[PDB]
């Protein structure tokens, strides 16, 4: 629901942005973007791991409304 | 005559280690390979430029000797 695919799109652009620079031959710019990169991968592993302990504490049971819909 | 090859020895060593530190993951190491590799590739241009010019301005004359070789 609208959780890790914010955080993927900015792994993915600073990848792209990365990739790109790496031709150009910027190396200065190059360790913040990969220090950024580690940041993101290492926010997005923690809100995938607190996100999925999150759902095993209810059980999701079936009601006569879904039956019904 | 130990002038052209003693600078450009000294340009693969740059280049690979500056490879092998674009894949090590290391952007914080490469601006310094990649600053010392201009210096170095300046430095043999002008070397290259100024031996020349010793060959062009003497004259190549063929001596009786050579024939005889």
């Amino acid at each position: 629901p609208n959780n890790l695919k914010e955080i993927e799109q900015e792994i993915e652009k600073v990848k792209n942005e990365k990739d790109a620079a790496v031709h150009a031959q910027e190396f200065e710019n190059a360790a913040n973007l990969r220090d950024k990169q580690t940041k993101l991968e290492k926010q997005y592993e923690e809100a995938k791991n607190e996100w999925k302990n999150a759902q095993n504490g209810m059980s999701t049971s079936l009601s006569e409304e879904d039956i019904a819909e």
